[PDB]
């Protein structure tokens, strides 16, 4: 594949049980990935894996209101690997968003944004090759 930047409708916004799938290869001497759930212009969860920031890997997650980031939430456990496929879930959970990276529990993320039925649009961006996006109800 899909083309990146990649923008996932998700229409009529999200809401509890949504699952999003995305599976796709980390490129070679990847730099950054984003996940980014908007609500219009803003963006109420930024999911965002860097490789070297400092030289260090980090997962900073945060949210844009009227075009400014807030206090970012910071992961340094980082299952990403350059080169390698990954597959990233990420449920709505009634309070936060709940991320798993490879089948394995990744880190939550509380809503900021309340108004989940109009968080709909996913983008997708970054140092990937997308292989799918999608979401279901479980
Ligand atoms: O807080 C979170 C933000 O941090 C810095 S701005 C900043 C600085 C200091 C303190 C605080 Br608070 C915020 C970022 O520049 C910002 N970002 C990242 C991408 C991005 C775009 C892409 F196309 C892509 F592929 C990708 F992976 C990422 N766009 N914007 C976002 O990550």
């Amino acid at each position: 594949p899909l083309i990146v930047p990649y923008n996932l409708p998700l229409p009529g916004g999200v809401v509890p049980r949504m699952l999003i799938t995305i599976l796709g290869t980390v490129k070679p001497n990847a730099n950054r990935i984003a996940l980014d759930f908007q609500r219009g212009n803003d963006v109420a969860f930024h999911f965002n894996p860097r490789f070297n920031e400092n030289n260090r890997r980090v997962i900073v997650c945060n949210t844009k209101l009227d075009n400014n980031w807030g206090r970012e939430e910071r992961q340094s456990v980082f299952p990403f690997e350059s080169g390698k496929p990954f597959k990233i879930q990420v449920l709505v959970e009634p309070d936060h968003f709940k991320v798993a990276v490879n089948d394995a529990h990744l880190l939550q993320y509380n809503h900021r944004v309340k108004k989940l039925n109009e968080i709909s649009k996913l983008g997708i961006s970054g140092d990937i090759d997308l292989t799918s996006a999608s979401y279901t109800m479980i």
